[PDB]
């Protein structure tokens, strides 16, 4: 398991426009077009990111591709961020990849706000971190995702993605 699958997992795949969870039009692994209600608006974005007419539809390679994208994107921000650094460095391979999944849904500034649920991570101390991250509208709206992540947390193991 590796945080491509883990995220293919997470989010899926398609590939014509969809809406996530929060209701914003998406494509592919979790890629999100914009939060605009305008379905045009989110074509623009789609045909934009791929570099072409798409009429709302791609290929599995073209959505592999912006995962590609978007998984650095993550890393590339958590490496950015005051706060995400420091405990993204403290953390070995299988936690890295459960903050990067965080990241990747909710983004680096609401990840990096939860001051005591970092804290806890940085001190490793991992049953603590998991329940406090579990006091989240993250973990009440998507909770089958944010158990999978937090269980990743405490234990250091793939156990969660095992199955799926």
């Amino acid at each position: 398991m590796n945080i491509f699958e883990m995220l293919r997992i997470d989010e899926g795949l398609r590939l014509k426009i969809y809406k996530d969870t929060e209701g914003y039009y998406t494509i592919g692994i979790g890629h999100l077009l914009t939060k605009s209600p305008s379905l045009n608006a989110a074509k623009c974005e789609l045909d934009k990111a791929i570099g072409r007419n798409t009429n709302g539809v791609i290929t599995k390679d073209e959505a592999e591709k912006l995962f590609c994208q978007d998984v650095d994107a993550a890393v590339r921000g958590i490496l950015r961020n005051a706060k995400l650094k420091p405990v993204y460095d403290s953390l070995d391979c299988v936690r890295r990849a459960a903050l990067i999944n965080m990241v990747f849904q909710m983004g680096e500034t609401g990840v990096a706000g939860f001051c005591n649920s970092l804290r806890m991570l940085q001190q490793k101390r991992w049953d603590e971190a998991a329940v406090n991250l579990a006091k989240s509208r993250w973990y009440n709206q998507t909770p089958n995702r944010a158990k999978r992540v937090i269980t990743t947390f405490r234990t250091g193991t793939w156990d969660a993605y095992k199955n799926l």
